[PDB]
């Protein structure tokens, strides 16, 4: 109750414990993963022997990434809102397009997404941070005064201290983010002096989000602490934690899931060892092994690698050359099956290429039954599913950060017009069904089903019954509209519009009826 | 506060530190990469033995380049602007076409692009510089006076000193560019004397971009310093750093990403060693290995390579010829799989040739499912995506440097007419979606989907319902306009225009109605 200095030492103790545990465990694991990625020697390499390391996780990551970026960083259809039925187009589409328009094309593009995906695929956990800034450009043309802009950035997860007893973002009692916050930022804040650590002195700082009770009452809400160096700090009650913390594999109830390294390290070790053995056997067979006596053949055949062929002995005549058998063809098959198993584990793409010109293509029905059930239920779809289910948290965080206060700014969603984004509703609910393992039909198959099935059905309806009783031009407009949606030229470039418009009235009730 | 000379020594210290660190680390890495590229010996070659070096990064780079040139140096559709809806054609198309027309066909062509791609694939980072000139030709025909022309150029990245704590272009506190700026340029500037270092004395100069506080206040904005030789300098507050610093692989939060060499050096080493071993084994088997005594067979078989067949000994009769086994066909498989793995890493194009004449071609739907999902999610697409998202910064830099003040010059975009380029808007937003991993359908697939699908859809609409209520002639003109867009004869060579034009009035209300 009424704590002002003991909170500083308590936070310092918590930060020190987090540093020790996180550093030891996660730094060890991530250093192992990074050394595995860059083909660093494992430590068992022998002097005077090749240190051949078969990079195996590099290709795995480089083939996981393009699928995820194709399925995510293409359009703003990743997440919907689905509000109450009558009021949907008023805000749900507007708010979804707004959060898409500010996450993409407004916040460093998808570069943050690339760094986030590297963090979640390499450091076993990828997390970003959402904060605000202020634009005060005194240009008296584009006088954008008092622009409290929202920015999202990756946090270099080595500086993402958090207690282990969370198992979720909204379950931790303490989160620490280590930043620099150089002397320029401190001077802007207003502190008069410096700490132990030219104006810029590369000082270190930290930010703490934790729930406590400093008002002499029960446990209060979240508090943000600008604990830099045990000095003038910024303590303030907060509302929500702006973090996303992917894990990319969703292990049982522990916070940090495994990474690609954690499940392909054995494959990489086996492949590297076998490659070293193969090339060592080749080198030994070419160089040759022989037993020589002491006192004769002192020249050790001049390393036996001299391009002369003359050995010379002294006086001894025998020399015992031992034979090292050459490895059979089974090892080639072992490498082939090792690569096949590595692919089967996560990168089920086979050779990641389609340069088989002799092969042909044939479809029986439903577009080769959905390309053989999406290449037999690719794990990539599940990975994207959970990636989207966790980015729902980021999208909600940005929606809240706009609903508090951003600006009177507008969008370009197929037509001009968007009011101030400070009075939407949160809707407390999001949906990402249109991406992945759910209904989530990929555009190339969703459009095939849609076009073929529904179009032939509609043609049969028009020919047989009539567009009056059954589907009319109003719904035929949608039949074209999602087709153009899959084509990408949705509203303005190919109108087809005719919902109920003044031009539609002339087109329909003048020439089509009085003809 | 009020610093006029300590800034010189501070900048000198920063430049010296950057020189030391950048030189050591990056110069070592780039020298290794360059030696690997030109097939230079690795240092482990033995005297009197073949120094065969199997070049592997050469073909990789020579296959990466053409895809980049095809996807970038073809048309001005790489980057759009997407402004507010109502005012789009007024400036967005105009400004986009202007920046394309000034970067291309006006500034050295794409040679800058070629050098940029070599720099970003060779030295782990490719960066260009954008500056302004002043052409004052007194040709009193083409009186081109006050030609504040903007020019871009690659900067030979060995002269791009920058601190390591940036991790981004607009995050470094200090950027240094080393130039020559010979005595002619110094005399033009107005300095009276020379430095330690014929009129031309190949003098050395440097340009510094860094934020400081020299006005006795808080840390100010960026300053440009003409720090040449610790002499008369040109200090001035600046606005934006004109660099783009491609990295081509987007490693985790460090400035310099890895290059092709950093991931194919192991493959090159393995292939070179294995080829050397193979040819050494062949040469040894042809030459042969035999053991001879001392004092007899002193002629060492005349190096055993004489085309005579007569050996001669002395008086002994034994001779011990040892047998070196010949390499089996398993090494054939090792070479094949090594080439396959080198391709699968980045150069996923298999032999880059389609002279398999016995092969055929067949399609089930969606044009062989989009050439099998773009050859199974080509890494080239992701590389082009990141290049576009990084060159967006360069395009914005050019737009700013032109919108500040350039000239009253015009364009040839499908028609004459373009006003002065000093009053556009920056729009603070760019889009490169029409190229790459996003919706971004490559022209051959976009055109197939668009043309085919939309064409049977429109024909069915016209036959069944009618062009009146549904899609009209205006939207059919858009259909044909994008069809020709995919072909390159867009507006004038095949008009089809009829949007609403003086000829369109007679086309509609005279022939089509009174027939």
């Amino acid at each position: 109750p009424m704590d002002d200095e003991q909170v500083l030492r308590h936070l310092d103790q918590l930060v020190n414990d987090a540093l020790d545990f996180n550093s030891s465990e996660l730094s060890k694991q991530r250093s192992e993963a990074l050394k595995y990625y860059f083909g660093e020697p494992f430590g068992n390499e022998r002097p005077g022997k090749s240190g051949i390391v078969s990079r195996d996780v590099q290709e795995t990551v480089d083939w996981i990434m393009p699928s995820l970026m194709k399925v995510f960083t293409s359009g703003g259809q990743v997440v919907k809102y689905e509000p109450d039925t009558a009021e949907d187009v008023e805000q749900a589409e507007q708010e979804t397009e707004y959060v898409n328009y500010l996450f993409m094309r407004k916040n460093e593009g998808f570069k943050v997404m690339f760094d986030w995906f590297q963090d979640t695929l390499m450091m076993k956990t990828g997390v970003v941070k959402v904060y605000v800034e202020e634009v005060l450009k005194p240009t008296f043309i584009r006088k954008d005064k008092k622009k409290r802009e929202i920015k999202v950035l990756c946090v270099k997860p080595e500086n993402f201290l958090v207690d282990r007893l969370a198992t979720c973002i909204d379950d931790a009692r303490f989160l620490c983010h280590r930043e620099k916050y150089t002397v320029s930022d401190l001077r802007l804040l207003g502190v008069p002096e410096d700490v132990i650590e030219e104006a810029n002195r590369e000082v270190w700082a930290s930010e703490c989000y934790t729930l406590l009770d400093v008002d002499g009452d029960g446990i209060s809400e979240l508090r943000r602490i600008l604990y830099v160096g045990d000095y003038i700090i910024s303590n303030e009650p907060w509302d929500c934690r702006p973090f996303a913390d992917l894990n990319a594999y969703r292990i049982a109830h522990k916070f940090h899931g495994m990474s690609v390294y954690d499940k392909i390290r054995d494959i990489q070790e086996i492949r590297s060892v076998l490659m070293r053995n193969i090339m060592d056997n080749i080198y030994r067979t070419n160089q040759g092994r022989s037993v020589v006596l002491d006192g004769q053949v002192n020249l050790e055949d001049l390393l036996t690698n001299e391009a002369a062929g003359i050995v010379r002995v002294k006086s001894m005549n025998s020399i015992t050359p031992l034979e090292t058998p050459q490895l059979s063809g089974e090892v080639y098959g072992m490498l082939d099956r090792l690569e096949a198993d590595r692919g089967k584990r996560t990168g089920i793409t086979d050779r990641t290429r389609g340069l088989d010109q002799n092969t042909l293509h044939s479809n029986q029905a439903a577009m080769s039954v959905n390309q053989l059930m999406t290449a037999a239920e690719q794990q990539i779809d599940l990975i994207a599913r959970m990636f989207a289910e966790t980015g729902v948290k980021r999208l909600f965080q940005l929606l809240h950060d706009h609903a508090i206060k951003y600006q009177n700014q507008e969008e370009v969603f197929q037509l001009r017009g968007k009011w101030v984004a400070v009075n939407p509703a949160n809707w407390r609910e999001r949906s990402d069904l249109t991406v992945t393992v759910g209904i989530g039909n990929m555009n190339k198959d969703q459009q095939m089903l849609h076009l073929m099935r529904i179009w032939e059905m509609a043609q049969a309806v028009v020919g047989g019954g009539g567009l009056g009783v059954l589907v009319s031009e109003q719904n035929l407009y949608n039949i074209l509209k999602e087709v153009t949606e899959n084509a990408g030229y949705k509203d303005p470039d190919r109108f087809w519009t005719n919902p109920n418009s003044p031009e539609a009235l002339q087109a329909k009730a003048i020439r089509e009826q009085k003809e």
